[PDB]
């Protein structure tokens, strides 16, 4: 359905143990919140120097756009993302339906 | 395996036909580069306010670190590339292996 796609940079002083937290803690909203299907992240591995100083990608799955929206306002997302986003620099979100060449 | 993820702004003046056009281009690399498995795209359609100008999301799907390497080394990429990136207004560029939180 809609990907909810979260590309992130971790501020100056952020450790590696702290990243591993942060991203159990954002996995498990899965758990925590119905809409939220599945979780999957990556540290950028690219070679083209076209990542904008973005380092990691962050995808959950929704099986709608009011999904994502009901995802937003749920309580368990507003409280944790203050800690999350406390430990970025960069962030930027997009959603997409995925779309292909297809018949 | 390797998820090639590209962010695209198109700039001023490009129209909504000349962008499926473009998009059908960069599908079409399936089909030119071994390497590249799949392909799919998407509109933005967020609310946040996240998304930093950019309006598109192409992700393609290679085996390996290696074979993202090899796509951007193919003449076909190198060809189309100079077609596509004329287009752009903004490009950023990820490649991740999917990780999740797993057993
Ligand atoms: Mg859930
Ligand atoms: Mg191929």
């Amino acid at each position: 359905p809609v990907k909810h796609v979260l590309l992130a940079s971790f501020k100056d002083g952020v450790s590696p143990e702290k990243i591993e937290e942060l991203i159990k803690g954002y996995a498990n909203l899965v758990n925590l919140i119905e809409p939220m299907k599945a979780f999957h992240w990556g540290k950028d591995v690219s070679i083209e120097n076209l990542h904008q100083g973005y380092t990691h990608i962050f995808e959950s799955t929704f099986e709608s756009k009011e999904a994502v929206a009901e995802y937003i306002a749920h309580p368990a997302h507003v409280e944790f993302a203050t800690i999350f986003l406390g430990s970025l620099d960069k962030v930027l979100v997009i959603d997409y339906k995925p779309t292909s060449v297809s018949l």
